[PDB]
């Protein structure tokens, strides 16, 4: 497999669940300052075999993601899938949100965006009725196109954590790495040059946040990035193992740069051709390497019967201080004027 | 204080020492692949109050370093200070080398350089007879000028760990942050521009490595960086809290750029004026923030009687994958053709 996989024993899974439940009892919320600070140390109490996996697999050169299988989820206890992310912090999902944050603490510094889902650190992925054909993660009938998470931003995550609360019909997450086996050197050269525009995706629009937030000064920075994007490279670092920054629906070549356009067009076709599926079954967690891979989600027919697919999500950086310019009165919720 | 300080209780210090001693019994060496991989997980067994300090203090916005006081060191057990770093992996210093690596594992990914002290991850700082007036860390009579560690390299450490094995005469480490209170905005503007040359320091020369290593292809990259340095910025990131990349003895303005030169000259004087002292007494460990501060060491008269000042040192990055281009057949020992 192109990802690294770990399966918890039932005993390990129960121990991790018990730890998350204890945290849920002792702390008021996941995104509170106290649990944000404490979670990385509390995570040291997770099962040792899991801690070893996370410490080693993060340092491997190859995987597109780290996948942890086997966290129990009781649908009766969980309750119905929320109709919107706003109302998605349900008591039934609370322990699992704490669990995701504990796992994330083993990989780095968690953070959110002032301009996405009301500045929440733990976010939700679920289908919103009426929003089936949008470019945001609450779509369904329209495939969520492949992307580097928050591609527009230099402060985008190193890892994106996804915990599947439920996924009864096995809807696939999509993944692709750099198509290095098919990129000729001239095309590769051009992708390494600062000749591309990457604009913020629609999740950072005021319309996709609550009316109270509309509001925040950080939406100004989003507008600046959308209106006047700075040319950047799609590939960076080592030519034999490049890091990737692209969004199929929000990337463009620099104004009138047809050579850059050709390179982006070639990249699109090669990523489309190599895209593969990872199904996060109920209880599965994935930490996608946001530098090695783009990801998306297959089109699916939403149910709207209370049992729709539902993920908790979290952004993770290896170094919070990289984003200090965007510390919006809060180091864990990023944005700029 | 401009650094964050933690003092171990005797019980905590003894527990940490016992853990390091256990590691020293079970592993062949600190730089072996096994302990490199295991140390970050074994470090989860360190005293909880220390783990909390390291997890929180790393995320604070202000400190120039994280300092841990109170590790016991028995001079009789330690033995005499080595005459050279080559011979400095003495049995008496072995547990303390493991201790340094355990502490470092709480902050990030440790690594070394193919071209410095024979590619060792745990390195040594001690005075070498005949080398009193050099620009390397084995100097004594000549002050070690302030510097960002490995300033020339984009893969330089985020944190530099220093453990004082002995320092009987209390020789000071020097530190300085960005002199933001005195830099005018025009000068600040220029320091943020890619108008400066930073060459590799003398520790990366073949003459300062063993004759067997002279040898390695990675010295080619050092020569390239010395002969044809690429213009880079001294300050990066947030203008209200910039990150710093400079070396007093190995920095220069870009060819004929007198405005850049003026900015560097002003910076020199302001750093010289704000330089302060941190004395690492026997058993003290410091993790210097290599982005917020430059550091050095005061001139001292060497003893050469077997009780000279002696530190173990280690480079730490928040993300090993940042340096994958420089993974020299080994992700933990960096260098390039
Ligand atoms: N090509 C795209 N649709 N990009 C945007 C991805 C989805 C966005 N990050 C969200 O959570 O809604
Ligand atoms: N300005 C300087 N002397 N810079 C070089 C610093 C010392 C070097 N990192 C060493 O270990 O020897």
């Amino acid at each position: 497999r192109p990802w690294s996989e770990f399966r918890l024993t039932p005993a390990e899974a129960a121990a991790a669940a018990a730890l998350a439940a204890r945290c849920a009892q002792r702390y008021d919320e996941t995104d509170g300052p106290e649990f944000l600070l404490d979670a990385p140390v509390i995570a040291h109490e997770l099962p040792r075999r899991l801690r070893t996996f996370m410490a080693r697999a993060r340092l491997d050169a190859w995987p597109h993601a780290l996948v942890v299988r086997g966290n129990p989820v009781d649908d009766a206890a969980l309750g119905s899938t929320p109709v919107h992310w706003r109302t998605a912090r349900t008591p039934g999902s609370r322990p699992l949100s704490f669990l995701l944050m504990l796992y994330a603490g083993l990989l780095g510094d968690v953070f959110g965006w002032a301009t996405q889902q009301d500045g929440r650190v733990v976010t939700d992925v679920l289908p919103i009725k009426g929003g089936e054909h949008t470019l945001v993660s609450s779509s369904s009938r329209q495939e969520l196109g492949w992307h580097t998470e928050d591609a527009f931003s230099p402060y985008r995550a190193d890892y994106v954590g996804l915990l599947s609360l439920r996924n009864p019909d096995g809807v696939a997450t999509t993944l692709a790495g750099v198509p290095l086996d098919d990129l000729d050197e001239r095309t590769l050269d051009v992708l390494f040059q600062e000749r591309f525009l990457i604009r913020p995706d629609d999740s950072h629009l005021q319309v996709n946040n609550s009316t109270a937030q509309q509001g925040r000064v950080e939406f100004e920075g989003i507008a600046q990035a959308a209106d006047r994007p700075e040319p950047v490279a799609i590939l960076t670092g080592h030519r034999a193992a490049p890091h990737l920054r692209v969004d199929g629906d929000f990337s463009a070549p620099a104004e009138g740069d047809e050579e850059a356009a050709a390179a982006l067009g070639t990249l699109r076709k090669l990523i489309d051709a190599s895209l593969y599926e990872l199904v996060l079954d109920q209880g599965d967690v994935a930490f996608i390497d946001n530098r090695r891979a783009v990801h998306g989600r297959r089109a699916f027919q939403p149910r709207y019967d209370g049992r729709d697919r539902w993920l908790k999500r979290i952004n993770i950086t290896r170094d919070l201080h990289r984003s200090r310019k965007a510390w919006a009165g809060d180091s864990r919720v990023l944005g700029q004027r």
